[PDB]
Order: C-alpha cells, then structure tokens, then sequence
C-alpha cells in the first residue's frame, strides 16, 4: 500500500491556541513563552481593507489581545510584528512546547497540516508547496494560523502558516518568520498565482513507489536523456529534472533497478499518450505531491 | 475535497509496545489496561497454525514486556478476547481520553495511526471496504496499529491491525478482537471475497457535488430503494440499507434533493456513462467520503 501519510499531530495540538481581538480571532502557536499569528487579527474587517499594520500595531495595547488555551486564558505582557506574523508574549510558559525549529520549505517539498479552529485541532493531512508557492489545501473561515510543519526524531519544523483562500480555491500562507510564499500579500484582496506547473521529481519518486508496491504496466523498454526529457517535460508544463533530483531518485532507482532516465522515458510515453483510462495506485492522474522521501519513509 | 484524518494526539498518548520473546508488536495503553493483537505469543514457528488456548497457557505475566517507550509496565493480569490480549498493567494511563470501543459498518471511515515499536509513525484516513479490507500502508512490526474517530474530544477506536492480503489490502479486528470480514490470525495466504463500489458514499460525493454547483447529473426522474438495489447489484454496487438512507438525511435536506431521487440520478450514471463529462474534476466517482466526511469538509 501507498497512502498520503501526515506526521503524528500530538506535539503541534499542544500549541494551538485561540487569538482574539476585538470582533477578530484565529488560531496561534505556543511556544515557550511566545504566541504566533496572523497579524491581520488586529484588523477590523474595514481595517484588512487597507490595513497599515505597523500604524494599526502601535495603536494596539498588550490588554487589547485575548488568548485562550483551552478554557485558560493567558495573559499578553508584550507584542512584536515579524513581517506578516505577530509575536505575542505571555507570562505563561507552554509545557508541551517540543522540541522545533522554523524552516522556509522549497517548492515541490511536503508538510503536514494541521487545520484548527477557534484554537482546536480539527484535521490533519498532507500537502506540497507547489511550483507557484500555492498549497492545495482545505481551511474554512478561522483557519487562519494553522500550521504545517515536518517532524524528524522528535523535532518539529515548522514552514507553514494559514492566511488566506485564492478566489481559485488553493491557499497561500507565510513561514513563521512571517514571509510569505509567493507574491502575495495580507490585504482583503482578490489574488490570482502565477501559473502552476507539475512537480517532475516528485511524479517520478511516485512512479518509483508504484513499482516498489508491484506495479510496473507504464514502464517500457525504451529510455532517454536527461535533456530530451526535459524538453518533453517543460511541453507539458512539468518543472525541469536536474541533475540534483536525478541523485536524489538513486536510492529508488537502486531499490528497484530501473535507472531513473529509464523512469523518464515511462512518464514520457505517459504524457505523450495518456494514461488511456488506466490507474496507478488507484489515481487516474499523476501524482505530484510525494517527494522521493516521503516514497522511501513510507515504503 | 481530500482526505482528512483526524488529529492524532489523544491515540498518541496511548500507544505502547509489547514483546513477547522475540515478537513485538504495538498495544493500547487505556486506563490500567494494554490490548493487543495475540499473536505476540506466538513464535514464529507457531504462527503457521497457532493453538491460541494452548499457547497462553505457557504464558504468565512476567513474559509480557510492555514499554511506554523504554519505560517498563509491570504485568499483572493477562486474558484473551477473541483475537486480542489484554494485559493488566500496574499503572492507569494518565493521557486515557474519553472513549468507547464500536464495531463499523463496511464503508465507514476511519483515521489510521501507523505505529512502529509503540512509536507513531503516520496519520491517514481507510475506508472499510465491502469485502472487510482497508487500503492501508503498513510495514512489517505495525500489528497493533488503531483505527479510530474523534466526535467531541471522545475516541471511539474501530480497528486493531493484524494482516497483510497476498493482494496487498489489509485486515484485522475491532478492539474486542473479532476480525472484520472472513479472515483468521495466522501466517497464511488468504484471500478477501470480490469488493463493490460503496454505494452510500458516492451518493454522499454526489451531494457534495450539488453543494459546490456540480449538478449536471441531476434527473427528473425517481426510483424505489428496492428497484435501485436490484440494478446497483448489477453494476457491483453495494445494496443500500435502511442505516444508509438515514445517514444521507442532513445532505438530502441541505441539498433538497430527495434520497430516493439521487439514487436515481446514479442509476443513469450507471447505465448510461458520464459521456466524457466529470464531477468535482474527476472521471471517476469516489467512494472513500461518508456523509458524515463530507459534512465536515462543506
Ligand atoms: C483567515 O482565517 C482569516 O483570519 C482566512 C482563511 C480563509 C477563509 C476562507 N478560507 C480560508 O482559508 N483568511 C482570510 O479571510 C484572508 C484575510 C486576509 C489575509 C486579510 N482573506 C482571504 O483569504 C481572501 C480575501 C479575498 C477577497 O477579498 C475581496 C476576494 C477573493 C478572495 C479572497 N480571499
Ligand atoms: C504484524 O506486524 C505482525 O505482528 C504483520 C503486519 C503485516 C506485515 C506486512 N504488512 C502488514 O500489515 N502481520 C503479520 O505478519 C501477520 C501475522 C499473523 C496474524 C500471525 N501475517 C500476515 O499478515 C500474513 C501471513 C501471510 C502468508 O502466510 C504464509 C501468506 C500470504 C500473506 C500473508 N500475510
């Protein structure tokens, strides 16, 4: 079997908290002695019309800001605006902050998510920071400020938080610095993405975990270079395959045999004919949102 | 729409490993008690055509090692219930949630948490299959594993992982150890009968297409649950039951679009083809979203 497989979300549930203000709330992230958040929860919804944020920020009092744990509120004793994240210092400690650590993920890499409302974990799945720096994401109204995040030996980095709802239907959000992936920006405003692409590596790496799960009826004898494949791949608006992402496949390439420019003439043959109705591992589309580790931990 | 699992943290607190020999597996550490698959007794010699009763007879308390982690649990008490162990344990876990142990239905959903040594290791969500089998991802050392929901902070854990199909599907018990579908813990090739499509749940996709506009498919015409689970039969779809005509009522008043005339709107999806059209961006209907996933996802 292969299954999109989140993280375990114990360790990021324990810090997620309610942020409210005034007629505004969203969810936060506990950490130690900080809450982080959206930094739109100071708006009005006449202010995220045009918001002037460092202008709004100073008019704002640390008594301004009601944060829930549960039913226990804690008590703001400072604030500070990183970029698009506000930094909220409390006088209690969270004593299930793990172990973590804030990373920028890089197109085409996988997290996890945790959807919240009203500071309660709500779901958890899997998704990738596409090409164009949008996630295909589920979050309703008061998701903001959850999170994705990663977790490796107990350690949790965290690259994602919610902010906003594209009129296509995917979403758009910061790291925990604050920055946002893509050229958006926090502002009630319709925002269109650039224009999305495949992630290559990421189908091949797919491919690879169909054959390790013993299915093998897209492959064929034939093979390719790495730049016939590339000028196949950039036709059908795939992203290119480096020679980086060629390494990166060795070990599924070796677990399997097939040399990964044998792989690039299968999904060659795939895009040039189509599937024809076919399935692999039960989509009728290629898969672009496993990276070659999520294939490995899993298999 | 995609596939959510439910938060896993409350199952987190719960998972343990238990050894027995050389054989360890996961168990669920609830209150002063630690379930199971029984097959830990088992060498694995003895798991080609296992005398459960006979095995545990061998057995005491002080065989058991069961670790939260590296932290041992003292044994004190050990019995058998159908396919799963419990094991008394000298200490009540203090991170018990609320909750309850039931029996699912075919098509009913469920978060999976794949463990390893007692150490979670992935969240995701299985539908039970007609035939009694999930589409699960399990390696080797992930028996033990739960199923579970989450309604109002209350656990109410379905499945305990066992077995892997020559097909590569998967099967085991619910937590009062009685398998689900014709299946047997021991190390033979077994076999799972032919699958249907869940009828209930492409009904609930149907309606989720309604919800978000995607409404093309929608007849003016109706049917009878009875002539409708005739032709479905024919097309290997689930028979629709009572229970499932009950579970699709808060989708159908959402909607306003009888049960009755959904079931005929699929009836022609059936017969006819979608003629190159799609629903929700897809060719194919999906039968893995209860009424229930949908709901929480609209
Ligand atoms: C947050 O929870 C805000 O606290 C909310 C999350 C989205 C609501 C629906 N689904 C979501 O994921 N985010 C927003 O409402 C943001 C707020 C900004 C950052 C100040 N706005 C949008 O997502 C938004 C606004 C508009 C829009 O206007 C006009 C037009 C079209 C799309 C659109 N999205
Ligand atoms: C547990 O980890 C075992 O404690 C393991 C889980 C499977 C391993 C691979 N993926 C899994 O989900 N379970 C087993 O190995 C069980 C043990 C039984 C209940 C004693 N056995 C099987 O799943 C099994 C045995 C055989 C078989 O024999 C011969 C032939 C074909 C398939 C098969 N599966």
């Amino acid at each position: 079997g292969f299954r999109k497989m989140a993280f375990p979300s114990g360790k990021v549930e324990g810090c997620m908290v309610q942020v409210t203000c005034g007629t505004t709330t969203l969810n936060g992230l506990w950490l130690d002695d900080v809450v982080y958040c959206p930094r739109h929860v100071i708006c009005t919804s006449e202010d995220m019309l045009n918001p002037n944020y460092e202008d709004l920020l100073i008019r704002k009092s640390n008594h301004n800001f009601l944060v829930q744990a549960g039913n226990v509120q804690l008590r703001v004793i400072g604030h500070s605006m990183q970029n698009c994240v506000l930094k909220l210092k409390v006088d209690t400690a969270n004593p299930k902050t793990p172990k973590y650590k804030f990373v920028r993920i890089q197109p085409g890499q996988t997290f996890s998510v945790l959807a919240c409302y009203n500071g309660s974990p709500s779901g958890v799945y899997q998704c990738a920071m596409r090409p164009n720096f949008t996630i295909k994401g589920s979050f309703l109204n008061g998701s903001c400020g959850s999170v994705g995040f990663n977790i490796d030996y107990d350690c949790v980095s965290f690259c994602y938080m919610h902010h906003m709802e594209l009129p296509t239907g995917v979403h758009a959000g910061t790291d925990l610095e604050g920055n946002f992936y893509g050229p958006f920006f926090d502002r009630q405003t319709a925002q269109a993405a650039g224009t999305d692409t495949t992630i290559t590596v990421n189908v091949l790496a797919w491919l690879y975990a169909a054959v390790i799960n013993g299915d093998r009826w897209f492959l064929n004898r034939f093979t390719t270079t790495l730049n016939d494949f590339n000028l196949v791949a950039m036709k059908y608006n795939y992203e290119p395959l480096t020679q980086d992402h060629v390494d990166i496949l060795g070990p599924l390439s070796a677990q399997t045999g097939i040399a990964v420019l044998d792989m690039c003439a299968s999904l060659k043959e795939l895009l040039q004919n189509g599937m024809n109705g076919r399935t692999i591992l039960g989509s009728a589309l290629l898969e672009d949102e496993f990276t070659p580790f999520d294939v490995v931990r899993q298999c």
